[PDB]
């Protein structure tokens, strides 16, 4: 066997498995039960602890991936089945993962927790780009995964009853994060230095566990890659959640024409319909036509949220606190082809002003006609305004800073302005095995395969230098994990990371280059978005 | 004896003066009646020509100056008294003056008429900084300029009565021009080849007399320096302009207590007060507290302009017409010494924030809240939002654009795209010897000692090489005079000057450095002020 292949947490005992790495061996315990299986009654409840067995539970394989979309633009496309389920779908997907060194660690080591990305719909652990093996054998740490359900299953919302009160696939993960409190010590983790790390949907998770109190006792740092939990995509209002809830149940027939109405009727006629039925109708409740919005999302209720999560940044006060949080060049170019019309991944995309006046309603959906044309005010060359090319990265900009860059940015500045230690840094390499066009640029959701280290797999064709920058990155995200700090401790021979603060604004760019310190998040662009254009809402 | 300082007119003969240039004598004939003096009820009525005289009128020397407003903010200041009158007020005078080359050209040789600036209030062709003597000696055409009636006794409007029609002080200018065409070909000058040049004021008057039918017809090209007419200060509307002749009769008592005030009993009391009492009250009839904003301005009534400027320049048909427009560098620095808070010319005006937002709304009066909001973004580094230096120079543009280098970029696109060759300038060369402070830069006015050689004059302190830049514009300006072109007919030599159009909008800066072409006459300002404001006050 190996000795360190048998573990025993709090609820029995696991059997892991070894992976081999080009610079060592690690052990991985995949599929650990962390919660009674949400089904049946339990659909759209919180999770309950999962309860004690006996035996051996296999942990040597991922587990189900929880019952989400499926995505069909490109069929068999790299670019966009790399994010697909690899594992089948079902409900009973509350299993979390850990990855430990060989030999396991003696003395207590910081933890890394990863929560996938997916705009709350869609994601699972067990994804290629999410493995492991090579971030926990170059940097020694011990990295955990947890799946939550995502969709209607983790975020259908009736606000104020008890059958489905919403946000469970947020406390989902609060539910591994307290596992992660009780058993990391059995797998040679410091469960006093867990450190919260995700990306997109998955930071914007992050971000929400900073705003709520039983959250926060749980981890001490936080990465925020491509994300924020005040973005105009990740929360939804109390009215409309309700809206979507009872749409969706209309389109799979709840209730039973015309009995019924309260939503004890309307739960209990969801929980009927097999979990297909309402992944069929998910995205047919959505307002508009838009790209960057997601159908179930977590819900401003006053639980989970005690307040909106920028009323919640605004009043906080985060000393003690450090934060790593960053974009990737162009965040919005990967969306364009999901609805903006004259936009296509097999051709170069040189979008017309027509196309670009109507993409900006779809990528900034439910604005007044005067708000739409104060962002084409803003993003239009006027010494080029019909250049296509230009159109084409200004609608990327446009989607990219209105979603992900400008809320971002209003959370490193008030987080640094109020007592956190922010680090800021934007991702600039286009991996060289890149399968999206080259007009999309650094696409979101391309800085993870580094941040894992799989450039070091040696089935896959990265250059020399890719894997020399994918180790760089593992370096900053693992020191971040030990010190709070992603600066080597000893060392000034490699440039320094300079923190980030509400007035100098300074990051780094993240590419084959050594380390270059620059100012502002595109702060000229985000001052529209996080100054005017708010109050040009108010005055309608 | 010398014969060419004699010459007969239409209405009489003439005694000129010879004067003294480094390169030879000009011949000058120094205030011509052209219209009978607008004195008791004739004041605020349109001229009448000048009935022919007998004799020899002597003219030798400027006449009087329109009685005007005296600039008294810094007394002994060379920067303000250069631009104060030079010879006794009155309102006698309606007098016009003549510089042709010695000896006196036997062809009929291209005539330039200038028209002062001076914000409609103020102004006179007496000026030193508008001597002729040098344009017409190094180039060899033939200079006219005029007086114009200024403030009340020119633009003081009753819209509909005849007694104040509004305007005259426009009317006057083209009786001038009529003047040009019935008697400029005895100096030597072809009526057929008029071109028109005006600086703030005046070439907001340049630009109106294109807009004009009967004043069209009296030229063929047009030169705007740093004006135009479709700015915010250059026209009001029929109600305000009633208002503010209203209330200057108010102040000096008119009408009477106990009097009827209709518009017949309003004139005839403002005719027996003495000029300078209603020059005492002009400037306390303006709406509000702000810069760049003067109390009587051309009134938009239908006759004059049959409609707005704006309205008209869009529905011009511009073919056959040849247009120099452009700006100096920094046209609104100038204006904010007088009342923008914190400025001052005796300092480095390093302005706080507070003071930048109230100096906004000095230099933008009469705009909401909102509206004071959008420009405070656009002209805001909000990766230094406090610097004091950066926010004096965002002010300085928000004034400069607002009033001047928009205005004239509005205009300069539409006469291009409407059938006229425009060229366009930046005038960026600061004199050596300009006295006002150094954060001014180049300040609005500072370009005209350029265009009329007075850095040849011998009893300045003007470098070489601003002797040599001098010779080039004079030649740049003759060139377009003679024709329509300011580059030079026989030379491939030196860099070409591009015609400005409305999509590659193109300039030439001008400094002791070779000509230079750039793109765009601030163009991503221009459609902040241009395209969105507008927009921003519909929706209020
Ligand atoms: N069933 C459909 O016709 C359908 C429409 C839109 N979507 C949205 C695709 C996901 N998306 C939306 C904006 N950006 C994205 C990409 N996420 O990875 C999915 C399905
Ligand atoms: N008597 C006064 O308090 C007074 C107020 C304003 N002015 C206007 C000054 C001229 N001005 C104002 C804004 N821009 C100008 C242009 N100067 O050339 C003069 C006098």
């Amino acid at each position: 066997e190996d000795a360190e292949l048998l573990v025993t947490v709090r609820g029995g005992r696991l059997r892991g498995i070894r992976l081999k790495t080009p610079g060592g061996p690690v052990s991985a315990f995949l599929g650990i039960p962390f919660a009674e299986p949400p089904m049946g009654p339990r659909r759209f409840l919180p999770p309950e602890p999962k309860q004690p067995w006996s035996g051996v539970v296999d942990a040597t394989t991922f587990q189900s991936v929880c019952y989400q979309y499926v995505d069909t633009l490109y069929p068999g496309f790299e670019g966009t089945e790399m994010w697909n389920p690899n594992r089948e779908l079902s409900e009973d997907c509350l299993y979390l993962n850990v990855w430990t060194p060989y030999p396991r660690p003696t003395s207590p080591t910081p933890v890394l927790v990863w929560i996938y990305g997916g705009g709350f719909y869609s994601g699972a652990s067990s994804l290629d780009v999410y493995d492991g093996r090579f971030l926990v054998q170059a940097e020694r740490t011990v990295l955990v995964s947890m799946n939550y359900r995502v969709g209607a299953f983790g975020f259908l919302a009736l606000p104020g009853s008890r059958e489905a009160p919403g946000n469970v696939g947020l406390l989902d993960q609060r539910l591994a994060l307290q596992w992660v409190q009780e058993n990391v010590a059995a797998f040679g983790g410091d469960p006093t230095s867990v450190t919260l790390f995700g990306e997109s949907a998955g930071a914007a998770s992050v971000g929400m566990h900073l705003l709520s109190p039983p959250s926060r006792g749980l981890f001490h740092r936080a990465v925020l890659q491509s994300g924020a939990p005040n973005g105009p995509w990740a929360t939804v209002g109390m009215g409309e959640a309700r809206r979507r809830a009872t749409q969706l149940a209309h389109l799979v027939g709840c209730p039973p024409g015309g009995t019924g109405g309260n939503d004890t009727e309307l739960v209990a006629c969801l929980r009927t319909r097999p979990a297909q039925v309402l992944v069929n109708h998910e995205w047919h409740v959505l307002p508009q036509e838009s790209v960057f919005r997601f159908s179930f999302v977590p819900v401003v209720d006053g639980d989970f949220l005690s307040d909106t999560p920028e009323a919640l940044i605004n009043a906080g006060d985060f000393h003690g606190l450090q934060v790593l949080v960053g974009v990737v060049k162009d965040e919005g170019s990967y969306f364009l082809v999901y609805g903006a019309p004259g936009f296509s991944k097999d051709n170069e995309s040189l979008i017309s002003r027509a196309e670009f006046l109507a993409g900006v309603r779809v990528g900034v959906p439910q604005v007044s006609d005067l708000a739409a044309e104060a962002v084409v005010l803003h993003y239009t060359d006027w010494l080029h305004p019909e250049d296509p090319a230009r159109l084409r990265e200004a609608l990327s900009d446009v989607v990219g800073d209105h979603n992900v860059v400008c809320p971002v940015a209003q959370l490193a500045g008030r987080l640094a302005a109020q007592g956190a230690r922010v680090y800021a840094y934007v991702f600039e390499h286009r991996a060289s095995t890149l399968s999206w066009p080259l007009w999309m640029g650094v696409p979101h959701g391309y800085e993870i395969e580094f941040i894992f280290g799989i450039p070091l797999d040696p089935s896959r064709n990265y250059t020399a230098e890719e894997k020399i920058f994918a180790q760089r990155l593992m370096r900053y995200w693992a020191n971040f994990a030990r010190t709070g700090d992603p600066n080597e401790p000893r060392d000034p021979k490699a440039p320094q990371w300079p923190p980030y603060t509400a007035g100098a604004q300074q990051y780094v760019s993240l590419d084959l280059r050594p380390l270059e310190v620059r100012r502002g998040l595109r702060a000229q662009a985000c001052a529209f978005w996080n100054r005017f254009l708010p109050k040009l809402l108010s005055a309608t």
